[PDB]
């Protein structure tokens, strides 16, 4: 967060023992091992890398409990969703119910579908060192995103996804601004269905974490595509080391449903969630 | 390079020191300042930033001298090329004399411009946290590259950039095969002149380098063009930190001519370099 003049300068001088503590046992380790620094650094690294994509596959082994939680305002009309369901990253999979507990939904179930996990991505054996999102775990990371509905409103999201005890929860706050009250959004004129997309994923080492960005497009009833731009970024909670991925992308397949003996506004939501894009 | 057994299992278990070490240090400055270990690493990322900013700024001021050197075989014709000139980063500017010791240069001077100084690269102010070549200084990195011609032969180079003392140096082995003896490169068949192009540039983090792909155009006599894709690797000879870019290009301009009291065969070499992409 926000540092005193004080902690500024006590910060710039403490990151030069920092690396000094360090520089020391690398000089060490030179001469008891016979080998540079610069070897010393890349083995180091490697094998960080392999405790970290050892501890994901830990974390994700199996089926994992799922909670969602999501505040909205849009326009003005304010909403909550509750949602719980299971991931399965072995099997790129996650599915999750989710219920309107506040009435209806004043915006269409499929323009949430987005910002209601990618940590149960299902990355090759080849690019499980790109997953950053089983890497921030369990401290979790923070996920924000602009969505821009082309010629309407926008989507201005912020969610922490990390593990509460055994389950994966993701908390959302969502607000939406400038949407026509006659449009595609709030006239509820999009098709109960989802198409499949990529998620372009590239590293930002500057904040430790990740960036995205994919077009989505919601099939509108009697005909045509609304197209919603996302931006997205993530950073971790945590301190700890995380993978900062080659480029790569997510491919994302979804089906929406109904239960049909559940009386509340409510969706279905099965996603499959595969890594790709590196050879 | 490469690793006993013994030392696999003592650096394995140094690693864990290390990392015991850093968090000890991390640990009391949470207590001593009142700011969690994501926060205390956050300030610590910036810090290093600005500290390998600053260095390669220093580093590259003014004007450097430049000292180049190249032993080829392409199709079994053996060469030697030595170059000097001089670069000024702030103003993106590489000017080089080339000259071929061996005699008759048996390849066209343009299909060796790529391959005949990044850190020169100009990075604007917003962007210099990008420049991964200038970081890499004084100790340097490796520049490895596969260049193939369509419909003719390939070039592999591997080249070292680094400082000796006072000089940047690029020291290049060149190996070329697979060439028609009648084609555009042996067959001396291209224009001496050089296009623009944008070589495009993403984060290495595996191997604490960076990847660049492009295709040069080289005009061909009597028309058409030549394609030479490359492909591009560079990994520092240290093991200080380097920046690792967010995906963006440098946008090279070049100018061939010769120098008309030079007897011998040569290329003089005038190239304008900037980095954009980052908006």
């Amino acid at each position: 967060t926000e540092f005193s003049e004080e902690q500024k300068k006590a910060l710039d001088l403490a990151f030069y023992f920092d690396r000094r503590l360090t520089e020391e046992w690398r000089r060490y380790l030179s001469q008891r091992l016979g080998l540079n620094e610069e070897q010393i650094e890349r083995w180091f690294r490697r094998k960080e890398q392999q405790i970290m994509v050892s501890k994901g596959e830990e974390l994700f082994t199996g089926v994992v409990p799922i909670l969602v939680e999501l505040d909205g305002d849009v326009n003005g009309h304010k909403f909550s969703v509750s949602g719980e369901g299971e991931g399965d990253a072995t099997y790129g999979k996650l599915t999750l119910k989710l219920i309107c507990t506040t009435g209806k939904l004043p915006v269409p179930w499929p323009t949430l579908v987005t910002t209601l996990l990618q940590c149960f991505a299902r990355y090759p054996d080849h690019m499980k060192q790109h997953d950053f999102f089983k890497s921030a775990m369990p401290e979790g990371y923070v996920q924000e995103r602009t969505i821009f509905f082309k010629d309407d409103g926008n989507y201005k999201t912020r969610a922490e996804v990390k593990f509460e005890g055994d389950t994966l929860v993701n908390r959302i706050e969502l607000k939406g601004i400038d949407f026509k009250e006659d449009g595609n959004i709030l006239g509820h004129k999009l098709e109960y269905n989802y198409n499949s997309h990529n998620v372009y994923i590239t590293a930002d080492k500057q904040k430790n974490g990740i960036k995205a960005n994919f077009k989505i497009r919601h099939n509108i009833e009697d005909g045509g595509v609304q197209l919603a731009d996302h931006y997205q970024q993530n950073t971790p909670i945590g301190d700890g080391p995380v993978l900062l991925p080659d480029n790569h992308y997510l491919s994302y397949q979804s089906k929406l449903s109904k239960d049909p003996n559940e009386k509340r506004d409510h969706m279905v939501l099965l996603e499959f969630v595969t890594a790709a894009g590196i050879t």
